[PDB]
């Protein structure tokens, strides 16, 4: 297998394994370096990496090399003899570490193997040309102080200790004359700068280091991997496959933008993991197409390689089967070589995909950072390697003997702290961005807190060119992964071939292209008075010094006063906070003001169902201000106007280009040469459809989906800043006391840090879920529907290119012409649905979309509202909304629709919106409020159906309408059969819960189902198996519309479109949703009011109502009159009957818990409801008095509402006094004794108190009251 060898520095030079190399770089002038071969080829030069810095720069200065890494400076590691043997011995350690596993191993041998071709593009085919800085190396021979001598030898790859920058690791290919072998097929020796102990540390906002905002957090990387993650850059270097194309670069126009280097795909496949996704499927076969070109060459060049002028030793033929074994090429009987198409996808995946920074941790089971766009914190340094009670080639750090392997508890850097040390920061060198006011007021901001944001350049416009369409033409996809078990198993892929001498001739052209570096400045200064979240953040923090601080939710404060802390929080939090107290109570008010500490923080969990939004962070405005100006005004309601977007600090243009034309080719009197072009132009369709939702996906990624990492972050570092302010508070005020006092204080800050921590990583998971729903939100609703459209517009492009197609071959199509002419029809009849897990195979993304889809709320792809006079749909999709004058509204979301022409609303649907996925799957849902029958107009109630709701397409559509008592649902499939369900309350009850009263409707349409729901019961079901197509995403019409009477309306209410069947779960939740309210309601449904007329009726008594006894001080219970007329067809008991009463506040609309005076007008005078007080009775008559103090009767009462189901009943209790929860009886109706039909009245009770309490709710109580309004919706 794979064999590592042993040395010690100081063992002697032997010119075979220990050598005095001459690097390349070096370009043959001046002292070599003594190497060491730590396997074949691979090469181990435990010294500075020198090449291309000067000796200055490597001390510690205020510039700095890389402007996105924290860089490390140290120009004494490395300089002893001793330093030198202990990199030595590291090294051996990690390449054991390294082949330890399978896995491993192969990347090592593959490397080993994979050596340089002999020469470059400069060398003619015909050619071996050893004498190329890329391919041969010297090792001084001669004899000490002289260069007598120099001997060639051929290598693979040379590991330097570290340049500069200590945790600067880097794989350097070499360039000659611009050119480089490495990046063309061919190949080249491979450079690594590399330092073991000081290695990076990260860690996962959504994840938790071991939770714990006191402690230290992230985790630190195992070097093996840092290590390997270079290897796999060497690798590929190696298979000269190593090439660039179109780089991910950062936009750089904005301030708060991140500044980084272009970003080649080599880099993200190495890596791997999601970060492949954020290179388009385009760049991805871009890429293919140019290695598979430069390994095309290679191949003509074996079949052409007759000589080696460089080495005359060196035998042509055992090169030929090398390199053929290494590219895989195949050799026909005949000597021929080839490139065998499958052979080539599977070894260019195994190196791309196979071999990843990602895969390669998995299977070593060490953790690492979630993306190669992740903030890269300090580096830390590992005390020593060689310790195996801290690290084993088998386990690394995670050495499960010291129970470090459950959770990678062994690179967490608050668990294993006795596994290295932190960094003297004075040696750390940041690139920052200082922000000015210019006032000024600067402030310094790490280039990794920026927003980094890919510019629209980074993209593939390739798919606005034409596609030639052949009888041949295929398909092409690149799948972005390569499993990792048959690489591991995969026999045919290692070396088959030994390994040729290494000695060779002389290198004596030293021509070589050598980078030269130079630091940078650490710091720019620019300007900008916009307080986004930087200044934010900032206005949370205080200097080292100041001790004594308040809190203040004010920022400008903050900012300018240097004992002023920002706090996001409420007011009350804020006042508690910079609350001083004694001794005594000190304890308390820490308890207080941390429990409430907390509470704040957890309102990071709170719901907004109304506005059909279950999370919401509302002070997530407050604390950042980032997007478009979120912290003015009210957070919740911006969003639930914008949604995701307020949060983005920069809308990103994005690419989505018109897919080129097809050119179908013809093949005349050959129908299946033309056949085929028809079957591949539809394939290929299919693939533009995938390559476009790619492109769109990419852009996510590295455009919006980093944006709200820049959030979820900026969130963490807010909660932090206000607990380390709680903290510094609670610290100064404790200290303020004696120590006798202090001695007699009851206070564990090891209690309060870990509540304040436990209710930090409870909000942190809120933020998490919460932005991560609006990023999948933005994707799904702002990004994906742009590219449906132009999907379409091809789409449809196309459609009229293959029917012209086939029209021209007719002739030749012959008898199934038309059979085509349909298969192009019905073939592009269906939209492709967008999957995610097609383009990543990330769980946390895969997961943040099956849970974005799972929650139903997302299938809303209508959902009127009012805002500001006026309708808009705010489920996100941008429908147009057309309100006419004729409708009337009010801010408690009611619309209604007159007989008027200009009472209508009309809707233009969003045309990108999947929806006919074929096989009707939708649901609609609104609240309608439907008046009562003209007495003297029964007969036009009964007949004439009127549409309310219209919505069509090429006469095919569905539609609501009214009958009368009648509300129907009809589907009209593409060809014109119709199928209808309904529902019908009765007009012929005494009290009817359906007429003039507001009422819940939820239709539902699954594939042979259409269903009708009332207050989220179900009441009707139709079959509707035939029906066919049916169009649905036409305009949708509100507005009267038949043989309607002039007096005719209607009210609605919360109109919503899912684009999917609701269970009958989902629609009894929005119906108890869209119900609830603060206040009480009246008969109809609508707000209960103060100062408003009100009959009075009762759920437990139908038909009884209250009259003022013509004699005492009491309300009888007469019965209601009724239907005087004579239509058989209609009946109900008067509703206006009665006393009329009028609800009095104590201490607008009626709210609950509130207290009222119930009075009732007689004749002129306005008398009160009273009760006796002592009534040592169950129940008695109510008092009926004039406004006066009769401290014998009790006035005031308590509305309450004890039903949790949905209803218009309330309750009118006595109390005491506003206070004593000793109650005294609830309102209602009970029958007592008189003989000459004895007599119910106004009878107060106690008896009820027990009852209310049962569950399921009583509705039938006596003491369940509801209040009727005269309306115009009800007539008597
Ligand atoms: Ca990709
Ligand atoms: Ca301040
Ligand atoms: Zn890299």
């Amino acid at each position: 297998p794979v064999t590592i060898n042993n040395f010690n520095y100081n063992d002697p030079i032997d010119n075979n394994n220990i050598i005095m190399m001459e690097p390349p770089f070096a370009r043959g002038t001046g002292r070599y370096y003594k190497a060491f071969k730590i396997t074949d080829r691979i090469w181990i030069i435990p010294e500075r990496y020198t090449f291309g810095y000067k000796p200055e720069d490597f001390n510690k200065s205020s510039g700095i090399f890389n402007r996105d890494v924290c860089e490390y400076y140290d120009p004494d590691y490395l300089n002893t003899n001793d330093k030198k043997n202990i990199f030595l011995q590291t090294m051996i350690k990690l390449f054991n570490r390294i082949k330890s596993k399978p896995l491993g191993e192969k990347l090592l041998e593959m490397i080993i193997n994979g050596i340089p071709y002999l020469g470059d593009r400069r060398v003619p085919l015909e050619e071996f040309n050893t004498n190329i800085a890329s391919v041969t190396v010297n090792k001084l021979i001669s004899n000490p102080g002289e260069v007598e001598r120099k001997k060639g030898i051929f290598a693979n790859l040379i590991i330097f200790g570290p340049g500069p920058v200590l945790n600067e690791n880097e794989t350097i290919d070499i360039g000659i004359q611009n050119h480089f072998a490495s990046r063309e097929g061919f190949g080249g020796i491979m450079q690594m700068k590399f330092c073991p102990e000081y290695v990076s540390v990260f860690n996962n906002v959504q994840e938790n280091k071991g939770a714990s905002i006191f402690n230290r957090r992230g985790y630190f990387s195992d070097p093996a991997l840092i290590l390997m993650h270079e290897l796999i850059h060497v690798l590929h270097g190696l298979y000269g496959i190593k090439v660039d194309d179109l780089p991910i670069v950062p936009n750089e126009k904005k301030f708060f933008m991140q500044s980084t280097d272009a970003i080649q795909a080599e880099e993200l496949y190495t890596f791997g993991g999601q970060d492949p996704s954020i290179i388009t499927p385009s760049t991805d076969k871009s890429i293919y197409d140019k290695v598979l070109q430069n390994f095309r060459g290679i191949v003509d060049r074996l079949n052409k390689v007759l000589v080696c002028i460089s080495d005359p030793n060196i035998n042509i033929n055992i090169y030929k089967n090398k390199f053929k074994d290494k590219y895989k090429f195949v050799e026909d009987s005949e000597g021929k070589y080839s490139i065998d198409v499958e052979s080539f996808d599977k070894l260019y995946k195994s190196l791309m995909f196979g071999f990843t920074e990602t895969n390669i941790a998995e299977n070593y089971k060490i953790k690492t950072r979630a993306s190669y766009f992740s903030d890269s914190l300090p580096p830390v340094k590992i005390k020593n390697l060689l310790d195996n009670e801290i690290y084993t080639i088998e386990e690394g750090f995670n050495i499960s003997d010291k129970d470090m392997e459950k959770e990678y508890r062994g690179q967490n850097k608050a668990i294993n702290k006795q596994a290295y040390e932190e960094i003297s920061k004075e040696h750390l060198a940041v690139y920052k961005i200082q922000m000015c006011k210019s006032v000024g007021i600067c402030i310094d901001v790490d280039n990794e807190d920026l927003f980094f944001i890919a510019d629209k350049n980074s993209f593939s416009d390739d798919l606005s060119k034409n596609e030639r369409i052949e009888y041949n033409t295929q398909s092409n996809y690149i799948e972005n992964d390569f499993p990792i078990n048959e690489l591991i198993l995969d026999t045919d892929l290692i070396s088959k071939i030994e390994l040729p001498s290494e000695n060779t001739e002389s290198l004596t052209d030293f021509n070589v292209d050598v980078p030269v570096y130079e630091k940078q400045p650490a710091i720019k200064k620019i300007f900008t008075d916009e307080n986004t979240i930087f200044q934010y953040l900032y206005s949370q923090t205080f200097p080292l010094d100041i001790r004594d601080i308040s809190l203040t939710s004010s920022f400008d404060d903050a900012l300018l006063f240097s004992n002023k802390v920002y706090s996001f929080f409420s007011m009350d939090y804020i006042k508690t906070a910079n609350k001083v107290v004694e001794a005594g109570l000190f304890a308390g008010w820490v308890k207080q003001i941390v429990n409430d500490f907390v509470i704040e923080a957890n309102k990071s969990n709170t719901m907004d169902k109304i506005a059909d939004i279950s999370l919401i962070v509302p002070y997530i405005g407050l604390a950042l201000n980032v997007g478009n100006e979120t912290a003015k005004g009210n957070f919740e309601n911006a969003f639930e106007i914008a949604g995701a977007s307020i949060l983005l600090e920069f809308i990103p243009e994005l690419l989505i280009p018109v897919v080129g034309a097809f050119l179908l080719e013809s093949y005349i009197d050959n129908k299946n040469k033309i056949i085929k072009t028809i079957d591949n132009a539809l394939t290929k369709r299919n693939e533009k459809w995938s390559d476009m939702y790619g492109l769109i996906v990419a852009q996510w990624l590295s455009t919006v989906n980093t944006q709200f990492y820049t959030i979820k972050e900026g969130m963490y570092k807010a909660l932090n800043y206000q607990a380390q302010a709680l903290e510094e508070i609670i610290k100064y005020r404790y200290n303020i006391y004696s120590e006798k006092e202090k001695s007699n204080i009851n206070i564990d800050f090891n209690d309060i840090n870990s509540k304040l921590n436990e209710g930090i990583n409870q909000a942190i998971d809120n933020i998490n879920n919460f932005i991560n729903g609006c990023s999948v939100s933005y994707l799904m609703k702002k990004m994906i529907p742009l590219a449906v459209e132009k999907l379409l517009d091809f789409d449809n492009t196309l459609k009229k290119n293959l029917l012209n197609y086939i029209d021209e071959n007719k002739l030749y199509l012959i008898g199934s012409a038309e059979y085509e002419k349909s298969k192009v029809n019905k073939y592009l009849k269906t939209i492709m649905p967008f999957d995610l897990s097609i383009y990543t195979n990330d769980t946390i993304l895969i997961e943040m979309f099956n849970k974005y889809n799972s929650e139903i709320l997302n299938n809303i792809i209508l959902n009127l509202r009012y805002k500001d006079n006026n309708l808009i749909d705010l489920s996100g999709y941008g429908a147009k909304v057309e309100v006419y004058d004729g409708v009337e509204l009010n801010d408690k979301n009611q619309f209604k629709l007159t007989s008027s022409a200009n009472s209508k609303i009309r809707v233009t649907q969003n045309q990108n919106i999947i929806f006919n996925s074929v096989f009707l799957d939708f649901s609609v849902s609104f609240w309608i409020r439907i008046p009562k029958y003209k007495n003297d107009g029964i007969q036009n109630y009964i007949h004439n159906e009127y549409t309310i709701i219209n919505c069509m397409k090429n006469n095919s559509g569905w539609k609501i309408s009214i009958r009368g008592n009648r509300i129907i649902w009809t589907l009209i499939d593409i060809n014109g059969k119709t199928k209808s369900v309904f529902f019908e309350y009765n007009i012929r009850e005494d009290i009817s819960e359906y007429i003039n009263r507001w009422f819940f409707v939820t239709i539902t349409n699954n594939l042979n189902n259409a269903k009708i729901y009332i207050n989220g019961k179900l009441e009707s079901n139709t079959d509707i198996k035939d029906i066919r197509e049916v169009i649905a995403n036409g305009e949708i019409i509100f507005k009267l519309d038949g043989d309607i009477d002039r007096t005719q309306f209607i009210w609605m209410k919360y109109f919503s479109i899912f684009n999917t069947e609701l269970s009958q779960s989902n629609i009894e939740e929005r119906y108890k949703i869209q119900s609830y309210s603060e206040y009480l309601k009246d008969f109809w449904g609508n707000p209960l009011m103060y100062n408003k007329e009100y009959y009075m009726f009762n759920a437990g008594n139908k038909n009884s109502y209250i009259k003022l006894k013509k004699d005492s001080p009491v309300g009888e219970i007469l019965t209601r009159s009724k239907y005087n007329q004579n239509s058989k067809y209609i009946n109900y008991r008067d509703l206006y009957i009665g006393e009329k009463f009028i609800i009095r506040r104590k201490s607008d609309i009626v709210r609950k818990e509130d207290y009222i005076y119930l009075d009732f007008f007689n004749l002129n005078q306005e008398w009160r409801v009273y009760t006796y007080k002592y009534f040592k009775k169950e129940e008695e008559k109510l008092f009926l008095a004039p406004i006066s103090d009769s401290d014998e009767f009790y006035n005031t009462i308590q509305i309450k509402e004890y039903d949790e189901q949905p209803t218009y009943s309330c309750q009118l209790l006595f109390k005491k006094d506003e206070e004593s929860t000793d109650e005294i009886g609830l309102i209602g109706i009970h029958r007592f004794y008189e003989s000459g039909e004895y007599k119910d009245y106004f009878c107060i009770s106690k008896w009820y108190l027990k009852e209310v309490k049962r569950k399921p709710y009583n509705l039938k109580l006596g003491c369940n009251w509801q209040f009727i309004p005269k309306d115009e919706g009800w007539t008597e």
